[PDB]
């Protein structure tokens, strides 16, 4: 079933605010808003919301976000630091599905909103979680013109995607490769831009199927869409290197120059829940597979 949305009434100088994990009373125009989410915080940024932020996970901090690198830091988004949260004094805290498991720890702390995006239905989310954040700012107007300004850029990638080709979405960690199909976590390869998928039911998991080299000839895509977690986690290891083997340099995509290696700091950790960040996910593969 689809994930419940988050739901708001306008009580005057605060709304109502349900979603998925719970209830909150939010005021409007919240002034001190700790953000766990990158792409919410990239939202924040396209809206002019960047002096409402008063924290942000450093140790998570993207390149295409370093104009938040002078806020006070609230950990990583798997290491959250609670104490510094408390010490930021907060109206909003708004958080994802990393953070899910500490929710009522949170919310002892101040109103706590959840922005996971629902993988079986991205673009709903996604809207709902914009044009939530844009009403508090009353920023609806200009939150909309953006979404208008994504779906043309959807409408132009689709354009050109090759109906007679198919890829596989891998992630890459330590020296393993998981698997990931429509309707996951990367799943708007597929779902949203069109690009068909080699396997349509690859089991799902919150860090992908385990899978070899041979999967991957087995399924022989015509691109190969890899996520590099090491990045993300400081590990030595490196895709370019996994996958430089035998068996996935018999593939079309290896052969046609079509393994394409996603910045993960977009994919893996805003998963295209911001203004920003999903606009430039979309050309990043439009301009991949064009
Ligand atoms: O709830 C989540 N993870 C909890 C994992 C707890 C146990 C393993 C923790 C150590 C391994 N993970 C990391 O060290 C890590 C570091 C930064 C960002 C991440 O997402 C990470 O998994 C989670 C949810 C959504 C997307 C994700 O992806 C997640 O993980
Ligand atoms: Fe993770």
């Amino acid at each position: 079933p689809a994930m419940l949305p988050i739901s708001m009434s306008d009580e005057g100088d605060s709304f109502l605010v349900k979603d998925s994990l719970g209830e909150n009373k939010i005021p409007k125009n919240p002034s001190k808003v700790v953000i766990l989410d990158l792409g919410i915080l990239d939202t924040f940024d396209a809206l002019k919301l960047n002096d409402k932020v008063v924290g942000v996970p450093a140790k998570n901090l993207p390149k295409y976000l370093q104009q938040f690198k002078n806020k006070p830091s609230v950990g990583g988004v798997q290491q959250v630091d609670f104490e510094a949260i408390n010490a930021l004094k907060p109206d909003l805290i708004i958080i994802s599905g990393r953070q899910s498991k500490f929710y009522d720890k949170l919310k002892e702390i101040a109103p706590t909103l959840f922005v996971g995006l629902d993988n079986a239905n991205f673009l709903s989310s996604f809207e709902n979680n914009v044009l939530s954040v844009a009403k508090l700012y009353g920023l609806e107007k200009e939150a909309l013109e953006k979404i208008s300004d994504i779906k043309n850029e959807i409408e132009k990638a689709k354009s050109i995607v090759d109906e007679d080709k198919k890829a596989l979405i891998i992630l890459t960690n330590s020296n393993k490769i998981s698997a990931f199909g429509p309707q996951s976590r990367f799943g708007i390869i597929h779902d949203v831009l069109g690009i068909n998928a080699v396997d349509e039911n690859i089991k799902v998991g919150t860090h992908g199927k385990s899978i070899n080299s041979e999967f991957i000839l087995e399924k022989n895509p015509d691109y190969i869409f890899v996520v590099d977690r090491n990045v993300i986690l400081g590990n030595k290891e490196r895709a370019q290197g996994i996958l430089d083997n035998a068996l996935v340099a018999k593939t079309k995509a290896a052969q046609n120059k079509k393994i394409i290696y996603l910045d993960p700091e977009y994919w893996y950790l805003a998963s295209g829940n911001g203004l920003e960040s999903l606009k430039t996910m979309i050309l990043e593969i439009k301009n991949a597979v064009k």
